[PDB]
């Protein structure tokens, strides 16, 4: 009985569809019933912000229903001030039980010719985050299944809850799945784009950079999914598994790089093509205004069972037992949250 609420189309000639995924979502009845949009096949040029619990949005297909917008961290408003990194977001998840399927979210900031343009050029952006999805920390539970996420620099910002991302996508160069989240991955493609603008022998990026807080028991977990690259181009030992981001946080003796913010990164059963090298640091500002080295070998950077050729096992390269990796079920990184469709 998988019916809609409310429907999304480009055709006027539709019926009684809204024109905007934004229009769709006003029509929802206020409070915590479950609302189900279907998103026709077409390109939305829309920026989100959910605040309405268990909402659904349904693509017709995640090659053809897509949610776009292009801005960078360092892209200007009207008062002339910065977007910021979590500012940047196409979509941004500030509600509980939300779900996506069969959709694609993008962030079109068009990083290349940012980095291709004259240093001189004063419209070149050096704030190159340009987020895709964000989900906040008031948003737990947040589901998206058969989802692509399209971006550059921090693709997908994943912070505070629970949140679960199962056969999809997700596009990126630096730290492009990166936060304090427990972010579970399942059957998944993640996907290292193409950098011209770094030289041979330099590193193109890094697939994650965990914020994880050190008493947190989960962070990032990735499962039974495919670490590839965009294309041949791409270069071998390129590409990072994951460094460890500690967030700039305001304390009572200033503000510096998070000491606890020990992040996790888990690879259980996934392929990985030789654009990867293994773990990298990350440095940051201490509390007394110095540069701070962030060690892969000081953070939880685990892999267990990983194959294809950029799969080393090695000292700089730690691995589960088969006793730890049965830590990293559905059920004991999603807890009491088991992740359903409407
Ligand atoms: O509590 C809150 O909710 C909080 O929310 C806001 O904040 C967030 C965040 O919590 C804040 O801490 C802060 O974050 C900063 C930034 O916005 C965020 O994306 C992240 O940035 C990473 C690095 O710290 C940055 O320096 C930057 O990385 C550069 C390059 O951009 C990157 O390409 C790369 O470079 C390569 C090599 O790897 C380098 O060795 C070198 O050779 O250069 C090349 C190259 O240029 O190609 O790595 C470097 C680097 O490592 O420095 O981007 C990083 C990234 O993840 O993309 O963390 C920042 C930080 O910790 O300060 O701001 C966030 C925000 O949303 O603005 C609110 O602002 C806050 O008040 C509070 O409310």
């Amino acid at each position: 009985a998988t019916t809609y609420n409310a429907v999304v189309s480009k055709s006027s000639s539709d019926g009684k569809t809204f024109k905007t995924i934004a229009d769709a979502i006003a029509s929802a009845p206020a409070g915590s019933t479950p609302f189900v949009i279907l998103i026709k096949n077409g390109v939305y040029n829309e920026r989100l912000t959910i605040t309405r619990n268990n909402l659904h949005l349904k693509g017709e297909s995640r090659n053809g229903a897509v949610i776009a917008a292009a801005t960078a961290a360092g892209t200007l408003k009207s008062d002339g001030s910065k977007w910021g990194t979590a500012g940047s977001s196409t979509i941004t998840i500030s509600a509980k039980d939300f779900s996506a399927q069969s959709l694609t979210i993008r962030n079109d900031f068009d990083f290349p010719a940012n980095q291709a343009k004259s240093d001189s050029d004063s419209s070149k952006i050096k704030d190159t985050q340009a987020v895709a999805l964000y989900v906040t920390k008031s948003g737990d539970r947040a589901y998206f299944k058969d989802v692509s996420l399209v971006g550059y620099q921090d693709t997908l910002y994943v912070s505070g809850g629970r949140s679960f991302f199962s056969d999809c996508r997700i596009s990126g160069t630096v730290d492009f799945i990166f936060g304090d989240g427990t972010a579970l991955f399942n059957n998944c493609d993640l996907v290292s784009r193409y950098r011209a603008d770094v030289k041979s022998g330099n590193v193109s990026g890094y697939l994650t950079a965990p914020s994880t807080n050190i008493n947190q028991k989960y962070g990032l977990v990735i499962t039974n999914s495919r670490v590839i690259r965009e294309s041949d181009s791409v270069p071998a030992k390129s590409y990072g598994l994951g460094r460890p981001w500690h967030p700039t946080t305001t304390f009572s003796d200033g503000r510096y790089a998070d000491p606890n913010a020990i992040g996790q990164t888990v690879f259980l059963n996934t392929s990985m093509d030789n654009h990867i090298y293994g773990w990298d640091k990350m440095s940051g500002k201490d509390k007394n205004g110095n540069t701070i080295w962030f060690n892969p070998e000081d953070s939880r950077f685990f892999e267990y069972k990983s194959y294809g050729a950029g799969a080393t096992v090695s000292k700089d390269r730690r691995q589960l037992t088969d006793a730890q990796a049965a830590e990293y079920t559905q059920s004991k990184v999603l807890g009491d949250w088991t992740p359903t469709l409407p």
